[PDB]
Protein backbone atom coordinates (compact mmCIF):
# COMPACT_ATOMS: atom_id res chain seq x y z
CA UNK A 1 0.00 0.00 0.00
CA UNK A 2 1.93 2.89 -1.59
CA UNK A 3 0.32 6.21 -2.71
CA UNK A 4 3.44 7.85 -3.20
CA UNK A 5 4.37 4.85 -5.48
CA UNK A 6 0.47 5.27 -7.07
CA UNK A 7 0.83 8.77 -7.64
CA UNK A 8 3.89 8.94 -9.27
CA UNK A 9 2.82 6.05 -11.97
CA UNK A 10 0.01 7.93 -12.42
CA UNK A 11 1.97 10.95 -13.28
CA UNK A 12 3.86 9.15 -15.34
CA UNK A 13 1.43 7.54 -17.09
CA UNK A 14 -0.19 10.61 -17.76
CA UNK A 15 2.83 12.30 -18.96
CA UNK A 16 3.91 9.74 -21.55
CA UNK A 17 0.25 9.41 -22.86
CA UNK A 18 0.80 13.08 -23.57
CA UNK A 19 3.83 12.82 -25.24
CA UNK A 20 2.07 10.10 -27.49
CA UNK A 21 -0.34 11.95 -28.65
CA UNK A 22 1.80 15.40 -29.20
CA UNK A 23 3.90 13.33 -31.48
CA UNK A 24 1.49 10.84 -33.20
CA UNK A 25 -0.32 14.18 -34.01
CA UNK A 26 2.67 16.88 -34.58
CA UNK A 27 5.52 14.47 -35.64
CA UNK A 28 3.06 12.00 -37.45
CA UNK A 29 4.81 9.31 -35.67
CA UNK A 30 2.95 5.61 -35.35
CA UNK A 31 1.31 5.44 -31.67
CA UNK A 32 4.30 2.84 -30.84
CA UNK A 33 6.81 5.50 -31.72
CA UNK A 34 5.50 7.96 -30.60
CA UNK A 35 5.27 6.19 -27.30
CA UNK A 36 9.05 5.23 -27.99
CA UNK A 37 10.08 8.52 -28.48
CA UNK A 38 8.85 10.03 -25.36
CA UNK A 39 9.74 7.28 -23.18
CA UNK A 40 13.96 7.39 -24.14
CA UNK A 41 13.85 10.93 -24.41
CA UNK A 42 12.83 11.32 -20.60
CA UNK A 43 14.55 8.16 -19.15
CA UNK A 44 17.22 9.89 -21.27
CA UNK A 45 18.31 6.58 -23.24
CA UNK A 46 18.05 9.04 -26.06
CA UNK A 47 16.58 8.17 -29.94
CA UNK A 48 17.97 7.97 -32.97
CA UNK A 49 15.53 10.75 -34.31
CA UNK A 50 14.70 14.36 -33.68
CA UNK A 51 11.86 16.59 -34.20
CA UNK A 52 11.46 17.74 -37.69
CA UNK A 53 9.10 20.70 -36.61
CA UNK A 54 10.10 23.77 -34.56
CA UNK A 55 6.94 23.29 -32.83
CA UNK A 56 8.25 19.32 -31.76
CA UNK A 57 12.03 20.72 -30.96
CA UNK A 58 10.38 23.07 -28.41
CA UNK A 59 8.04 20.92 -27.15
CA UNK A 60 10.55 18.41 -26.78
CA UNK A 61 13.10 20.90 -24.67
CA UNK A 62 9.96 21.33 -22.49
CA UNK A 63 8.84 17.80 -22.23
CA UNK A 64 12.10 17.12 -20.68
CA UNK A 65 12.36 19.63 -18.11
CA UNK A 66 8.52 18.55 -17.30
CA UNK A 67 9.55 14.68 -16.88
CA UNK A 68 12.93 13.77 -16.63
CA UNK A 69 12.25 14.18 -12.60
CA UNK A 70 9.29 12.90 -12.14
CA UNK A 71 10.45 9.70 -14.40
CA UNK A 72 13.51 9.46 -12.53
CA UNK A 73 11.02 9.36 -9.12
CA UNK A 74 9.07 6.22 -10.52
CA UNK A 75 11.74 4.28 -11.71
CA UNK A 76 13.04 4.34 -7.70
CA UNK A 77 10.28 3.57 -6.67
CA UNK A 78 9.33 0.97 -9.22
CA UNK A 79 13.03 -0.46 -8.30
CA UNK A 80 12.45 -0.57 -4.74
CA UNK A 81 9.14 -2.76 -5.23
CA UNK A 82 10.38 -4.71 -7.82
CA UNK A 83 13.75 -6.12 -5.69
CA UNK A 84 12.37 -5.60 -2.19
CA UNK A 85 10.61 -9.29 -2.76
CA UNK A 86 14.28 -10.50 -3.31
CA UNK A 87 15.68 -8.81 -1.12
CA UNK A 88 12.86 -10.24 1.35
CA UNK A 89 13.24 -13.82 0.25
CA UNK A 90 17.31 -13.81 1.12
CA UNK A 91 16.62 -12.14 4.32
CA UNK A 92 13.52 -13.42 6.75
CA UNK B 1 14.27 33.93 -4.85
CA UNK B 2 13.73 32.14 -1.95
CA UNK B 3 17.01 29.85 -2.67
CA UNK B 4 19.71 31.70 -3.90
CA UNK B 5 21.18 28.62 -5.05
CA UNK B 6 18.68 27.90 -7.08
CA UNK B 7 18.46 30.98 -8.61
CA UNK B 8 21.88 30.73 -9.43
CA UNK B 9 21.45 27.31 -11.00
CA UNK B 10 18.51 29.12 -12.95
CA UNK B 11 20.41 31.73 -14.29
CA UNK B 12 24.09 29.27 -14.93
CA UNK B 13 22.03 27.17 -16.72
CA UNK B 14 20.08 29.31 -19.05
CA UNK B 15 23.61 31.19 -20.00
CA UNK B 16 24.92 27.71 -20.42
CA UNK B 17 22.39 27.33 -23.13
CA UNK B 18 22.38 30.10 -24.95
CA UNK B 19 26.17 29.50 -25.03
CA UNK B 20 25.41 26.18 -26.86
CA UNK B 21 23.14 27.65 -29.17
CA UNK B 22 25.63 30.31 -30.46
CA UNK B 23 28.46 27.70 -30.43
CA UNK B 24 26.78 24.89 -32.68
CA UNK B 25 24.74 27.31 -34.75
CA UNK B 26 28.15 29.37 -35.66
CA UNK B 27 30.69 26.54 -35.42
CA UNK B 28 28.46 23.41 -36.96
CA UNK B 29 26.30 25.35 -38.88
CA UNK B 30 22.93 24.18 -36.97
CA UNK B 31 20.11 26.73 -36.98
CA UNK B 32 19.31 28.32 -33.48
CA UNK B 33 16.52 26.23 -32.52
CA UNK B 34 18.66 22.73 -33.35
CA UNK B 35 21.08 24.35 -31.93
CA UNK B 36 19.25 24.71 -28.70
CA UNK B 37 17.66 21.36 -29.09
CA UNK B 38 21.49 19.53 -29.81
CA UNK B 39 22.77 21.52 -26.10
CA UNK B 40 19.47 20.48 -24.21
CA UNK B 41 19.20 17.00 -25.29
CA UNK B 42 23.25 16.40 -24.83
CA UNK B 43 23.25 18.58 -21.20
CA UNK B 44 20.23 16.43 -19.71
CA UNK B 45 22.24 13.38 -21.19
CA UNK B 46 19.34 12.15 -23.39
CA UNK B 47 22.26 12.44 -26.57
CA UNK B 48 21.13 13.86 -30.25
CA UNK B 49 20.83 11.92 -33.18
CA UNK B 50 23.17 13.66 -34.85
CA UNK B 51 27.34 14.46 -33.58
CA UNK B 52 29.73 17.24 -34.06
CA UNK B 53 31.53 16.94 -37.79
CA UNK B 54 34.08 19.30 -36.72
CA UNK B 55 36.91 18.77 -34.53
CA UNK B 56 36.20 22.37 -32.61
CA UNK B 57 32.77 21.46 -32.27
CA UNK B 58 33.91 17.83 -30.55
CA UNK B 59 36.37 19.37 -27.90
CA UNK B 60 34.04 22.22 -27.23
CA UNK B 61 31.31 18.86 -26.93
CA UNK B 62 33.75 17.50 -24.41
CA UNK B 63 34.33 20.51 -22.22
CA UNK B 64 30.49 21.36 -22.41
CA UNK B 65 29.32 18.06 -21.49
CA UNK B 66 31.25 18.45 -17.81
CA UNK B 67 30.75 21.34 -17.30
CA UNK B 68 26.98 21.55 -18.26
CA UNK B 69 26.02 18.05 -16.89
CA UNK B 70 26.33 19.06 -13.60
CA UNK B 71 24.71 22.28 -13.77
CA UNK B 72 21.75 21.40 -15.46
CA UNK B 73 21.00 18.46 -13.25
CA UNK B 74 21.47 20.60 -10.08
CA UNK B 75 19.09 22.91 -11.70
CA UNK B 76 16.49 19.77 -12.44
CA UNK B 77 16.84 18.76 -8.98
CA UNK B 78 16.20 21.95 -7.49
CA UNK B 79 12.94 22.89 -9.75
CA UNK B 80 11.88 19.38 -8.13
CA UNK B 81 11.96 20.00 -5.02
CA UNK B 82 11.57 23.85 -4.57
CA UNK B 83 8.88 23.99 -7.46
CA UNK B 84 7.06 20.41 -9.38
CA UNK B 85 6.84 18.50 -5.84
CA UNK B 86 5.13 21.59 -3.66
CA UNK B 87 2.95 22.27 -7.01
CA UNK B 88 2.11 18.20 -7.00
CA UNK B 89 1.79 18.36 -3.25
CA UNK B 90 -0.91 21.54 -2.96
CA UNK B 91 -2.71 19.90 -6.08
CA UNK B 92 -3.40 17.04 -4.51
CA UNK B 93 -5.00 18.52 -1.41
CA UNK B 94 -9.03 17.93 -1.30
CA UNK B 95 -10.63 21.15 -1.05
CA UNK C 1 28.19 -12.21 0.67
CA UNK C 2 28.34 -8.99 3.24
CA UNK C 3 26.14 -7.10 1.66
CA UNK C 4 23.39 -8.82 0.76
CA UNK C 5 21.21 -6.41 -0.90
CA UNK C 6 24.24 -5.75 -3.11
CA UNK C 7 24.42 -9.61 -4.16
CA UNK C 8 20.60 -9.24 -5.13
CA UNK C 9 21.27 -6.53 -7.42
CA UNK C 10 24.33 -8.41 -8.88
CA UNK C 11 22.01 -11.53 -9.58
CA UNK C 12 19.19 -9.09 -10.89
CA UNK C 13 21.31 -7.59 -12.73
CA UNK C 14 22.58 -10.68 -14.59
CA UNK C 15 19.74 -12.40 -15.13
CA UNK C 16 18.32 -8.88 -16.73
CA UNK C 17 21.29 -8.50 -19.48
CA UNK C 18 20.48 -12.52 -19.60
CA UNK C 19 16.98 -11.73 -20.40
CA UNK C 20 17.77 -9.01 -23.24
CA UNK C 21 20.83 -10.85 -24.69
CA UNK C 22 18.32 -13.79 -25.39
CA UNK C 23 15.06 -11.63 -26.48
CA UNK C 24 17.01 -9.23 -29.13
CA UNK C 25 19.10 -12.07 -30.73
CA UNK C 26 15.41 -13.42 -31.11
CA UNK C 27 12.98 -10.85 -31.70
CA UNK C 28 15.12 -8.21 -33.29
CA UNK C 29 17.83 -10.62 -35.12
CA UNK C 30 21.18 -9.14 -33.35
CA UNK C 31 24.34 -11.39 -33.06
CA UNK C 32 24.44 -12.43 -29.27
CA UNK C 33 27.38 -9.84 -28.40
CA UNK C 34 25.62 -7.14 -30.30
CA UNK C 35 22.28 -7.70 -28.17
CA UNK C 36 24.19 -8.08 -25.07
CA UNK C 37 25.97 -4.77 -26.02
CA UNK C 38 22.65 -2.98 -26.76
CA UNK C 39 20.84 -3.99 -23.39
CA UNK C 40 23.54 -2.48 -21.38
CA UNK C 41 24.01 0.62 -23.13
CA UNK C 42 20.45 0.56 -23.23
CA UNK C 43 19.78 0.03 -19.29
CA UNK C 44 22.93 2.45 -18.26
CA UNK C 45 20.84 4.93 -20.28
CA UNK C 46 24.08 5.50 -22.51
CA UNK C 47 21.72 4.44 -25.51
CA UNK C 48 22.42 2.62 -28.80
CA UNK C 49 23.23 3.88 -32.43
CA UNK C 50 20.48 1.29 -33.09
CA UNK C 51 16.98 1.34 -32.04
CA UNK C 52 14.39 -1.60 -32.12
CA UNK C 53 12.30 -2.13 -35.21
CA UNK C 54 9.79 -4.50 -34.33
CA UNK C 55 6.74 -3.73 -32.26
CA UNK C 56 7.40 -6.58 -30.32
CA UNK C 57 11.05 -5.05 -29.51
CA UNK C 58 9.47 -1.71 -29.05
CA UNK C 59 6.98 -2.36 -26.61
CA UNK C 60 9.70 -5.05 -24.49
CA UNK C 61 12.27 -2.36 -24.79
CA UNK C 62 9.68 0.33 -22.89
CA UNK C 63 9.31 -1.99 -20.50
CA UNK C 64 12.80 -3.85 -19.78
CA UNK C 65 14.11 0.54 -19.52
CA UNK C 66 11.68 1.06 -16.77
CA UNK C 67 12.46 -2.14 -14.67
CA UNK C 68 16.34 -2.25 -15.85
CA UNK C 69 17.45 0.95 -15.19
CA UNK C 70 16.69 1.02 -11.70
CA UNK C 71 18.40 -2.00 -10.86
CA UNK C 72 21.43 -1.84 -13.07
CA UNK C 73 22.24 1.66 -11.25
CA UNK C 74 21.22 -0.13 -7.87
CA UNK C 75 23.70 -1.83 -8.85
CA UNK C 76 26.16 0.41 -10.06
CA UNK C 77 26.05 2.69 -7.05
CA UNK C 78 26.24 -0.82 -5.16
CA UNK C 79 29.34 -1.43 -7.00
CA UNK C 80 31.00 2.06 -6.08
CA UNK C 81 30.14 2.57 -2.60
CA UNK C 82 31.06 -1.40 -1.64
CA UNK C 83 34.17 -2.20 -4.15
CA UNK C 84 35.27 0.95 -6.07
CA UNK C 85 35.62 3.60 -3.55
CA UNK C 86 37.21 0.66 -1.01
CA UNK C 87 39.78 -0.61 -3.81
CA UNK C 88 40.66 2.99 -4.11
CA UNK C 89 41.12 4.28 -0.91
CA UNK C 90 43.11 0.99 -0.06
CA UNK C 91 45.31 2.19 -3.14
CA UNK C 92 46.29 5.59 -2.10
CA UNK C 93 47.96 4.26 1.57
CA UNK C 94 51.24 4.88 1.17
CA UNK C 95 53.01 1.63 2.36
CA UNK D 1 42.56 22.81 -1.59
CA UNK D 2 40.38 19.63 -2.41
CA UNK D 3 42.55 16.01 -2.82
CA UNK D 4 38.91 14.21 -3.42
CA UNK D 5 38.24 16.48 -5.79
CA UNK D 6 42.21 16.16 -7.60
CA UNK D 7 42.04 12.43 -6.93
CA UNK D 8 38.73 12.14 -9.07
CA UNK D 9 40.27 14.60 -12.09
CA UNK D 10 43.47 12.21 -12.19
CA UNK D 11 41.43 8.58 -12.18
CA UNK D 12 38.84 10.14 -14.88
CA UNK D 13 41.65 11.54 -17.11
CA UNK D 14 43.78 8.41 -16.60
CA UNK D 15 40.49 6.88 -17.46
CA UNK D 16 39.62 8.47 -20.92
CA UNK D 17 42.87 8.28 -22.14
CA UNK D 18 42.59 4.17 -21.53
CA UNK D 19 39.93 4.86 -24.23
CA UNK D 20 41.23 7.34 -26.20
CA UNK D 21 44.13 4.47 -26.43
CA UNK D 22 41.65 1.56 -26.68
CA UNK D 23 39.30 2.95 -29.61
CA UNK D 24 42.07 4.50 -32.03
CA UNK D 25 44.10 1.42 -32.35
CA UNK D 26 41.88 -1.47 -31.49
CA UNK D 27 38.49 0.30 -33.54
CA UNK D 28 40.73 2.41 -35.40
CA UNK D 29 39.52 5.80 -34.96
CA UNK D 30 41.22 9.39 -35.01
CA UNK D 31 42.19 9.97 -31.19
CA UNK D 32 39.50 12.91 -31.23
CA UNK D 33 36.72 10.73 -32.03
CA UNK D 34 37.78 7.88 -29.87
CA UNK D 35 38.13 10.89 -27.17
CA UNK D 36 34.46 11.87 -28.13
CA UNK D 37 33.22 8.10 -28.09
CA UNK D 38 34.60 7.26 -24.64
CA UNK D 39 33.32 10.63 -23.19
CA UNK D 40 29.86 10.26 -24.65
CA UNK D 41 29.92 6.67 -23.09
CA UNK D 42 30.46 7.63 -19.67
CA UNK D 43 29.03 10.52 -19.51
CA UNK D 44 25.71 8.24 -20.88
CA UNK D 45 25.03 11.08 -23.31
CA UNK D 46 25.67 8.43 -26.17
CA UNK D 47 27.13 7.58 -29.30
CA UNK D 48 25.95 8.06 -32.47
CA UNK D 49 28.39 4.57 -33.50
CA UNK D 50 29.25 1.58 -32.17
CA UNK D 51 32.23 -0.78 -31.83
CA UNK D 52 32.94 -2.61 -34.98
CA UNK D 53 34.69 -5.50 -33.12
CA UNK D 54 33.92 -8.16 -30.50
CA UNK D 55 36.81 -7.00 -28.27
CA UNK D 56 35.73 -3.32 -28.87
CA UNK D 57 32.15 -4.48 -27.86
CA UNK D 58 33.23 -6.29 -24.37
CA UNK D 59 35.62 -3.66 -23.71
CA UNK D 60 32.90 -1.15 -24.29
CA UNK D 61 30.73 -2.96 -21.70
CA UNK D 62 33.09 -3.11 -18.99
CA UNK D 63 34.62 0.27 -19.33
CA UNK D 64 30.95 1.85 -18.77
CA UNK D 65 30.77 -0.76 -15.29
CA UNK D 66 34.40 0.27 -14.43
CA UNK D 67 33.81 4.04 -15.45
CA UNK D 68 30.50 5.42 -15.14
CA UNK D 69 30.25 5.99 -11.37
CA UNK D 70 34.16 7.52 -11.20
CA UNK D 71 32.84 9.99 -14.09
CA UNK D 72 29.77 11.44 -12.25
CA UNK D 73 31.72 11.74 -8.93
CA UNK D 74 33.80 13.98 -10.74
CA UNK D 75 30.70 15.88 -12.55
CA UNK D 76 29.28 16.19 -9.22
CA UNK D 77 32.66 17.74 -7.93
CA UNK D 78 33.32 19.63 -10.27
CA UNK D 79 30.25 21.28 -10.40
CA UNK D 80 30.29 22.34 -6.59
CA UNK D 81 33.49 24.05 -7.15
CA UNK D 82 32.00 25.70 -10.88
CA UNK D 83 29.18 26.88 -9.19
CA UNK D 84 30.42 27.78 -6.06
CA UNK D 85 32.08 31.49 -6.91
CA UNK D 86 28.64 32.22 -8.18
CA UNK D 87 26.81 31.04 -5.27
CA UNK D 88 29.25 32.85 -2.71
CA UNK D 89 29.23 36.35 -4.85
CA UNK D 90 25.31 36.11 -4.66
CA UNK D 91 25.36 35.80 -0.67
CA UNK D 92 28.50 37.06 0.83
CL1 LIG E 1 12.36 -16.71 -3.73
CL1 LIG F 1 15.97 28.90 -35.60
CL1 LIG G 1 27.87 -13.41 -30.60
CL1 LIG H 1 30.33 38.14 -9.48
K1 LIG I 1 20.31 7.02 -27.85
K1 LIG J 1 21.92 7.73 -33.22
K1 LIG K 1 14.54 15.45 -37.63
K1 LIG L 1 20.64 9.68 -29.05
K1 LIG M 1 21.63 9.18 -20.28
K1 LIG N 1 23.02 6.76 -28.67
K1 LIG O 1 21.90 8.70 -23.87
K1 LIG P 1 23.31 9.62 -28.08
K1 LIG Q 1 29.45 -0.73 -35.49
Amino acid sequence: KDKEFQVLFVLTILTLISGTIFYSTVEGLRPIDALYFSVVTLTTVGSDISPQTDFGKIFTILYIFIGIGLVFGFIHKLAVNVQLPSILSNLV
